[PDB]
């Protein structure tokens, strides 16, 4: 009908399973000296053949400890370098894993473990406390590994010495195995999005993943050695599916932990970073840099941008600095395993977050009527295609109100696209503000307040009105030093657009805009805060 059709991808979905998929690329880079991951505040490397023999080695390690094929295990760490051994060791074996980040509340991780039903956890040394405690309540946990260290610590084991207890004294690496597995059937992570739901992807989804990541237009070109930094978190898709591409394509993945200024910089110049993938936030601190000209950022050539709304105006701005044509972006949900939107290679539109990826369809459809629009319509877009999660853990109900009887995934999310068939995204429909009979964007006010010299972050929110419904407020961080009133930044915000949008329900400003970790906007925190 009004439906929007993906194209074939230049690379054909190889067979095997994930894991015989990555080891096969590994091998090669293995080969080739390559390393795989630097961490960028320490400098420690862990090149391709190393990383690929503690996963095979921790692949028999596992299966030596008593786990089959459909097993679960998870990770609860923040990024480390070490991140992605109980991953790819999981997917050479057959099990299911469950990533969780060190900054989940207590409640999130024992509810979100509650679900998975890991036998083990790779923790990190700074996570090891709230796993002890979640043990307590999901007492189906064994095993506490310490992933993050070389010796034993406070009396559990570390990754070498799990693998030293379970693997006998003669194995050799090479000798191991992946194993195949039903690969539209077979769960191979168990994903939380930004109380959590277990979102099940299979073997399929994934190997559809790399088939993108590789491709000329929707990826990137195979180029081993390529420096690509990273600060996006690895437990969630934006981080799972943009690193395990990045280790099919045989880059050097640079991670940063936490983000600052002068390191990023620092990082972007000493391994002459061909490419950054960035959470939106970010973008605001490099508009308004006054260090960008004292660093030699003459190798990069790509910035990419996702998970949450990005300010056209911000995004062109931070192009303009580093002398690029536009931002890469990305645009996806948990649910469709990775990006399903992707900006093509030489085909940047300001504001535009991408097309419809290979094998994919898309459609936009009415608030009202639920009929297909075309383009230049603002309605619920839904998307169909091999990445479409299994569905949730023992949640049939919600499974059932996300994909519909025809198969189409409804992302609760509103946007458009124009008459070449680029998408816009503009905010979830959950978000939308309404004021009198209007429906208000809150990342369209957050743009505008972006845009502000004084403004250095801030967050958008309805506030309930007895009179019209909801009123559209903000919460604002100034820059350090820096100074404005209530009525200053209402007064800007007017001068700028329609009767509407304007900001009736009024400011407060803030240290922190509360957010979540991929930069979408807690409009429930907001809210109280504002009221
Ligand atoms: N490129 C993007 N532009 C606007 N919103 C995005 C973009 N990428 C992801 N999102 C938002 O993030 C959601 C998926 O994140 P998550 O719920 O953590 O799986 C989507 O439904 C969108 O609301």
């Amino acid at each position: 009908e009004n439906i929007v059709v993906g194209p074939k991808p230049f690379y054909p979905i190889e067979e095997g399973s994930a894991g015989t998929q990555l080891r096969k690329y590994m091998e090669r880079y293995a080969k080739l000296g390559a390393i795989a991951f630097t961490n960028a505040v320490t400098g420690v490397d862990y090149s391709y053949a190393e990383y690929l023999e503690k996963s095979c080695c921790l692949g028999k390690a596992l299966q030596n400890y008593g786990l089959v094929v459909d097993g679960r295990i998870a990770l609860c760490s923040e990024n480390c370098e070490e991140f992605f051994i109980p991953v790819i060791a999981g997917l050479f074996i057959g099990v299911g894993v469950a990533p969780t980040n060190e900054i989940y509340t207590l409640r999130e991780l024992v509810h979100s473990l509650g679900i998975s039903k890991p036998t083990i956890v790779f923790s990190s040394k700074k996570g090891l406390d709230k796993v002890i405690t979640v043990q307590k309540t999901v007492t189906t946990i064994k095993t506490i590994v310490i992933l993050d260290s070389k010796v034993d610590y406070r009396g559990y084991q570390c990754l070498d010495t799990f693998i030293k207890r379970n693997t006998p004294p003669g194995f050799q690496a090479s000798s191991f195995k992946t194993v195949e597995v039903d690969r539209k059937e077979q769960v191979a992570l168990i994903m939380n999005s930004s109380l959590p739901k277990g979102v099940q992807l299979t073997h399929e989804n994934i190997v559809t993943r790399f088939s993108h990541a590789r491709d000329p237009i929707y990826g990137n070109q195979v180029s081993p050695g390529t420096a690509v930094l990273t600060v996006v978190p690895f437990h969630h898709g934006f981080g799972m599916f943009t690193t395990l591409g990045y280790l099919i394509c045989g880059f050097r993945v640079v991670m940063l932990t936490k983000f600052d200024e002068e390191t990023f910089l620092k990082t972007l110049q000493d391994y002459k970073c061909t490419s950054v993938i960035l959470v939106p936030t970010l973008f605001a601190i490099l508009n308004k840099s006054e260090l960008l000209n004292k660093y030699d950022l003459s190798n990069l050539v790509e910035i990419a941008s996702g998970g949450a709304p990005l300010s056209k105006e911000v995004g062109e701005a931070v192009a303009r600095r580093f002398n690029l044509p536009g931002v890469r972006q990305g645009y996806g949900l948990t649910e469709t395993t990775s990006a399903i939107i992707i900006t093509p290679e030489g085909d940047d539109k300001p504001g535009a977050s991408g097309k419809v990826v290979p094998l994919f369809k898309a459609k936009v459809i009415d608030l009202d009527t639920k009929k297909s629009l075309g383009p230049n319509r603002r309605g619920e877009v839904c998307v169909k295609g091999p990445m479409l999660m299994k569905g949730y853990v023992n949640n049939p109900e919600a499974t059932k109100e996300l994909i519909d009887e025809e198969g189409w995934l409804h992302t609760g999310d509103i946007g458009y696209y124009d008459e070449e068939k680029h998408f816009f995204i503009v905010d979830r429909l959950k978000s939308l503000i309404k004021y009198k009979g209007y429906q208000v964007p809150p990342a369209e006010l957050e743009s505008v307040l972006l845009q502000h010299p004084s403004i250095f972050d801030a967050g958008v929110a309805g506030v309930p009105d007895p009179v019209a419904g909801e009123l559209p407020g903000a919460v604002v961080v100034l820059e350090s030093g820096k100074n404005m009133t209530e009525k200053e930044v209402m007064d800007y915000v007017a001068s700028q657009v329609s009767n509407a949008k304007r900001l009736r329900g009024g400011v407060r400003f803030v240290d922190e805009v509360p957010k979540g970790l991929t930069g979408k906007i807690d409009g429930r925190a907001i809210r109280e805060i504002l009221k």
